[PDB]
């Protein structure tokens, strides 16, 4: 389908066993929540937004559920102040900007 | 046209005569451009993401063309480390999310 931008687009993902809901963003490279448990390996990296630098794990082929796709994805878990859905899952689930 | 997400959605706008490259964002609700003048009045606004917040001075009204799309538009200016094109002008171009 497609979603209009009135409206911050939000939609609710399945991870970790967890439902959450994450802003679609395609300014966003990476795919970043708050703080949750996540099993498996995972490394630290320094990420930076429009405030400044944060820590985050990485957290590598980890499966979500988004929009009607069984996805794998990295997912960054760290004190970002909205879960995001960045462009390496965006891009995984065909998603497009249009106008 | 339709943009796909594999890079960065970097496209071209004019404002006030200028030309600059700014990302075009569904997860920034307002456009914010870096440190600029632009005539007229403003006010203060704090906006957050990653990393923190800042402060940006909002101009109301501002005539803006992407893509030959012309906006009058609510434009944010300040120490955004890249400018971004966001919700309130990405409607006003009819831009919308696509799966
Ligand atoms: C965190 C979002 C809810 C809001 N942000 C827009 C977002 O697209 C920024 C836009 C962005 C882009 C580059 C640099 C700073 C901000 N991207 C971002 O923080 O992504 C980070 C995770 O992936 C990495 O890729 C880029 C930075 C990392 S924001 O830049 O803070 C922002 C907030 C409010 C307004 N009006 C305008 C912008």
């Amino acid at each position: 389908p497609q979603i209009t931008l009135w409206k911050r687009p939000f939609v609710t993902i399945k991870i970790g066993g967890q439902l959450k809901e994450a802003l679609l963003d395609t300014g966003a490279d990476d795919t970043v929540l708050e703080e949750m448990n996540l099993p498996g390996r995972w490394k630290p990296k320094i990420i930076g937004g429009v405030g400044g630098l944060i820590k985050v794990r990485q957290y590598d082929q980890i499966p979500i559920e988004i929009c009607g796709h069984k996805a794998i994805s990295t997912v960054l878990v760290g004190p970002t102040p909205v879960n995001i859905i960045g462009r390496n899952l965006l891009t995984q689930i065909g998603c497009t900007l249009n106008f």
